């Protein structure tokens, strides 16, 4: 599909038994999701943006479905105000910028 | 052009006769540039990101040529980690997300 940018490019994502709305975010290197208690190993990390840094937990090889497209990769979990689908997963679902 | 996302979507922009690199950011409502001088009246504004809120200067009706495509609109100047072209200008140049 083609998504115009008049409004925020929010799409439905699925991670486990949780459906969430997330931003398709070409400015984000990484995928950052709102606080959630995922199983398995993780590592602490800091990530920086407008306003400064937040602390997140890095989980690896997490399957995530984005508009019915399968992805699997690193997901950062922490107190983000918005769920963010970054370039690590945008590539896996075939997402490009066009103009 | 068609731009893939294995690398950061950084492009050359032209603003006030100066060349800068800016990130095409679908996760940005607005266009935010690092500290620089722009002509004309500006208004104080506050914007929120992942790490909280920052103060910016809002300049209206600023021409920017983005990868050869002309935009004229609002530019915020302030402590963004990287120059970002946001949706206000991405829409002007006909930029969409596709997968
Ligand atoms: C390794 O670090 C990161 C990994 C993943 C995401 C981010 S990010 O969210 O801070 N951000 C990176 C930025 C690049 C330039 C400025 S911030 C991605 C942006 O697209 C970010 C998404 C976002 C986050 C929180 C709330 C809204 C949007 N955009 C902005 O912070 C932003 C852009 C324009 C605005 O006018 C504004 O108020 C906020 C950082």
């Amino acid at each position: 599909p083609q998504i115009t940018l008049w409004k925020r490019p929010l799409v439905t994502i699925r991670i486990g038994g949780q459906l969430k709305e997330a931003l398709l975010d070409t400015g984000a290197d990484d995928t950052v999701l709102e606080e959630m208690n995922l199983p398995g190993k993780w590592k602490p990390k800091m990530i920086g943006g407008i306003g400064g840094f937040i602390k997140v937990r890095q989980y690896d090889q997490i399957p995530i479905e984005i508009c019915g497209h399968k992805a699997i990769g690193t997901v950062l979990v922490g107190p983000t105000p918005v769920n963010i689908i970054g370039r690590n997963l945008l590539t896996q679902i075939g997402c490009t910028l066009n103009f």
